[PDB]
């Protein structure tokens, strides 16, 4: 289940990006494995389609993530991210694979970001109506 992972928000450095943005994402470090940063890679929904950790300072503490959540029906790199934490209510969207770059997106001035579950190397043909809405 990806409701089974907790949320912490405490004043922790382990990867060199500010929270002005996070807070206003909601994204917090889950401790369901560790305490590294872990943002809720869902969407609106409970989809089950890989909430792990993320790559917390770039170059450590699980770097990569899971492809599912809940222990059965795995999942493809098919769903979204970014977009469902932000209103995306407008024509400009910058697109992005890493969840960082995500989070820096929204940290800019105003700009949409939108991102797939592992939008780095994804299929831009699962939602490419959703991007190409903008």
């Amino acid at each position: 289940p990806e409701d089974e992972a907790q949320l912490i928000k405490t004043m922790f450095q382990i990867t060199k990006v500010s929270n002005a943005t996070l807070k206003k994402f909601g994204v917090r470090l889950f401790k369901p494995t560790k305490s590294l940063v872990f943002p809720w890679f869902a969407g609106p929904d409970s989809s089950l389609k890989g909430l792990k950790l993320l790559s917390a300072q770039n170059t450590d503490t699980e770097k990569v993530t899971y492809n599912e959540a809940t222990v059965p029906k795995i999942s493809s790199y098919y769903n979204l991210f970014g977009l469902t934490l932000v209103g995306r209510m407008d024509s400009e969207v910058v697109l992005t694979g890493h969840e960082l770059d995500t989070l820096a997106v929204s940290q800019a001035t105003g700009l949409p970001s939108v991102a797939l579950p592992r939008g780095v190397s994804c299929l831009p043909p699962m939602l490419l109506p959703y991007l190409e809405q903008f």
